[PDB]
Order: C-alpha cells, then sequence, then structure tokens
C-alpha cells in the first residue's frame, strides 16, 4: 500500500546510519519524512509485486543512490556500506553540464545533486517538468528542498528513457529483454540497473570498484530485509546500452 510498510523510520536510520555525520553534507537533509513524502508522488515504488519484491525494490533503490552519494571506504566505521547518503552535491562544481542546445539558465550549474546525483540541463529540464517545479531556473532546489531531492531520484528510478527500461520495471520483473539485450547479457537483475545508471563507465569490461560498491550496498540492504538478491547482480559482462 505505501513504502513505509516496507521500511519504517528506525530501519531507514539503521541502513543510512552515518548520513548525518559531521563529515557528511546533509546535516539532516535526507530525512525519512522527506523520503516517504516524495515516495507518495510515485505510488508504485516499493508497493509493486510480492512482499520481498517490494523489499528488494527499496533495497535496490537505496543501494544505487547510496553509491551515488557514498562517503564510505573500506576502513569506514561499520564498513563502506553504512555510509550511503553522505553527499548532496557533486564534489567537482566546475562543469555546468549544459548541452548548449536545451535551456541553460544564466549563472546556474547542472552538476550532480540529490540521491541519484541528477546531472545535465536536459535531465533537470525533464525532471522538473515531470515534478511541476522549475529546476532549470533553480537547479539548486535539488540540494535544498529534501522532498524535491528525493522526487528527482524517484523520477529517475521510475521513468524509462529510450531503449532503457525504468529501473523500477527491472527490479519488479516487468521488463522483457530484447534479442540484442539478451546477446549483450542484459538480463533482469541489479546488474542491468547499474548498466542503466552508469553502464558507459561501469559495465562490459569486467569488475569495477564502483559497480562492486553498488552490489555491496545492495547485499547489505537485502540482508537486513531478509530477502534474496535475485539473479544477475553484476554488469561485468554486459555490453553498455546502445
Amino acid at each position: 500500500a505505501e513504502v513505509g510498510s516496507v521500511i519504517g523510520a528506525s530501519l531507514f536510520d539503521q541502513l543510512l546510519k552515518h548520513r548525518n555525520d559531521q563529515a557528511c553534507e546533509g546535516k539532516g537533509f535526507y530525512s525519512y519524512n522527506a523520503f516517504i513524502t516524495a515516495a507518495r508522488s510515485f505510488a508504485a515504488f516499493g508497493t509493486t509485486g510480492d512482499s520481498n519484491t517490494r523489499k528488494r525494490e527499496v533495497a535496490a533503490f537505496l543501494a544505487q543512490t547510496s553509491h551515488e552519494t557514498t562517503g564510505g571506504a573500506a576502513t569506514s566505521p561499520d564498513g563502506p556500506y553504512a555510509w550511503g547518503y553522505c553527499f548532496v552535491t557533486e564534489r567537482d562544481k566546475s562543469n555546468r553540464y549544459c548541452d548548449g542546445s536545451g535551456p541553460c539558465s544564466a549563472g546556474k550549474s547542472y552538476y550532480g545533486r540529490g540521491p541519484i546525483q541528477l546531472t545535465h540541463n536536459y535531465n533537470y529540464n525533464a525532471a522538473g517538468r515531470a515534478l511541476g517545479v522549475d529546476l532549470i531556473n533553480n537547479p539548486d532546489l535539488v540540494a535544498r528542498d529534501a522532498v524535491v531531492s528525493f522526487k528527482t531520484a524517484l523520477w529517475f528510478w521510475m521513468t524509462p528513457q529510450g531503449n532503457k527500461p525504468s529501473c523500477h520495471d527491472v527490479i519488479t520483473n516487468r521488463w522483457t529483454p530484447s534479442a540484442a539485450d539478451k546477446a549483450a547479457n542484459r538480463v533482469p537483475g541489479f546488474g542491468v540497473i547499474t548498466n542503466i545508471i552508469n553502464g558507459g563507465l561501469e559495465c562490459g569490461k569486467g569488475p569495477t570498484p564502483a559497480s562492486g560498491d553498488r552490489i555491496g550496498f545492495y547485499k547489505r540492504y537485502c540482508d537486513v530485509f531478509g530477502v534474496s538478491y535475485g539473479p544477475n547482480l553484476n554488469c561485468r559482462d554486459q555490453r553498455p546500452f546502445g
């Protein structure tokens, strides 16, 4: 019925144990209330399929976003997979990521913000349009309004793009790979969700530390939820889309 039935406030804080560490950027930003309020705008998220598919979707979403925003390393307290949600903004702020063809508001930058590290004027444009907020003229809203921030990540998670299924359709088992997908080893599982998010840099050339970090988060979260991981966790041998 609602995502909170899968993940309560206590469990949210257990998984994202260190997000409000002094070393982290949020200083409260990524609240459970912002998360569940944002999730209400995407009713199917964490409420689709059986009870373990729902747990699995929340774990997959939180694992991917955790990697995007991780403050974790091998020697971190509680390990690398307890440091999700440490960052709100891209460390490098020198690139505006304007494509020169879509709208690009004077003095604004479209570097990574929020749980999925939303990047590029074209994505701020599309996300804002879907959410009913002007993220082209105020992209910083993604770093300042926590509900908006989680909404951009959920928007990304729930929305297909081109030949890419939505991450949602993958983790809920509603995606049937094409023949070319199958030849590329793009079969349903957490691995193809990594591929969707950053396959150009992370997939098709064997193990990478970044995809390994995504998987580490995911297995930790699944273990807490008491759910199996599902098949096809890695994208080592998946051709990037395209």
